[PDB]
């Protein structure tokens, strides 16, 4: 079953944000990330971990996590102390590790899964039948492209089906309740900041010059209009603001 695995279809159809980050490039924006949610274990399988592949669900506020890493016996055993408040449970073979808003698993020697959240959050066995008979989300192409770049590039990416609710974050904006659709944002560090490029869905909506050149300046960005699409490049976000923005889709 390990023999082909798409973890895009592990974590899970019907997301409201898919993320995908390379960690090579990444690193201080990811600890950034995991230092907000609240510890010592998951830093650790992160330094192990090549690539995660992420879905935010709203409705359930819960994170599903899949990482392609090398997590060998001798790392797995020495994480999840029950001092840290960590239960293990034996089943198809495979431990499971739970905590208070934390679920662990490492089905192979190659893959990690996590779900993080709520109390209605996924349980991790249904996480794990995915490993056989997998979930099929559709993805945009660059998102897709992204996705099977690990080693080749250490671009960020997200796909955000409420675009216009993200968009008023990311640019630092108040809560305005845009009538947009979905986002695609593909980031990349450049010292302790990321570089990005966006596309958001407009509609039948246009958009005139004017509040165009304004969002423009705003963001020191290049922005055109493409069919029906909202083009923004060159965008500036400190790694700290955009940890932060991710961090918030929970809670």
């Amino acid at each position: 079953w390990k023999a082909s695995v798409d973890p895009l279809g592990v974590v899970g159809s019907g997301a409201d944000v898919y993320l995908y980050f390379p960690v090579a490039g990444n690193e201080n924006l990811i600890s950034r990330i995991i230092e907000n949610h609240e510890k010592a274990d998951i830093k650790k399988i992160v330094d192990r971990t090549t690539a995660v592949y992420g879905a935010f669900f709203a409705r359930s506020k819960e994170f599903r996590l899949f990482g392609s890493g090398s997590y060998p016996y001798a790392f797995t055993n020495l994480i999840f102390s029950r001092s840290d408040g960590w239960a293990s449970t034996k089943t198809h073979g495979i431990t499971y590790y739970e905590s208070e808003h934390t679920d662990v698993s490492i089905p192979a020697p190659h893959f990690s899964c996590v779900i993080f959240g709520s109390s209605k959050r996924e349980r991790m066995s249904k996480m794990l039948s995915r490993l056989v008979n997998p979930d099929r989300p559709q993805l945009p192409p660059r998102f897709e492209k992204e996705c099977t770049s690990e080693g080749t590039s250490q671009t960020v990416a997200l796909y955000i089906k409420n675009g216009g609710h993200f968009i008023t974050k990311l640019l630092n904006f108040p809560q305005l309740n845009l009538p947009l659709g979905a986002m695609e944002l593909y980031l990349t560090a450049r010292r302790n900041e990321y570089l990005y490029t966006l596309s958001l869905q407009l509609g039948n909506a246009k958009i005139n010059f004017p509040i165009q050149f304004l969002i423009s300046r705003v963001l020191n960005a290049h922005i055109h209009v493409e069919g029906d699409r909202l083009i923004i490049e060159d965008g500036t976000i400190s790694a700290e603001r955009l940890a932060s923005v991710i961090s918030s889709l929970y809670s």
